[PDB]
């Protein structure tokens, strides 16, 4: 069993530009995207997941039900929309996005007061972790 509910603070973002890069996103906004530090607002309700992905720039929400594939028509940095099945997979949440771009999607998983997320997409590999954190504020 794992809840992934919580509020959880990046502490590394490993090989985005890469990752970014693969998505075609301009050198420029690299840039931008590569200093942000979003955190992470979860709640996991039953089968119901919300994922709200929080910085300076631009908030991201993902409201799913797990093993039912949705139209993400805001699926990251990029903008590209993509049919989205979130999975699990034992103690991990397996996400494939269909569209554009091959190999595209991520795992999630929990290790101690860790989230973990690698994310991928055409054979490129960005790893993050986050911390399990506890001053919140509205958002």
């Amino acid at each position: 069993p794992v809840d992934f509910t919580g509020y959880w603070k990046m502490l590394v973002n490993e090989n985005f530009e890469e990752y970014l890069r693969a998505l075609d996103v301009n050198v420029a906004l690299r840039k931008i995207a590569n200093l942000l530090k979003p955190d992470k607002e979860i709640v996991q309700d039953g089968d119901h997941m919300i994922i709200r992905t929080l910085s300076t720039f631009r908030n991201y929400i993902m409201d799913f039900q797990v093993g039912k594939e949705f139209e993400e028509d805001l699926t990251g940095i990029d903008d590209r929309k993509c049919m989205t099945t979130v999975s699990w997979d034992g103690d991990k949440l397996q996400c494939v996005q269909k569209g554009e771009k091959e190999g595209r999607g991520w795992t999630q998983w929990i290790e101690g007061d860790e989230l973990h997320l690698e994310m991928r997409v055409e054979g490129v590999v960005c790893k993050q972790v986050f911390k399990k954190v506890q001053h919140h504020h509205h958002h």
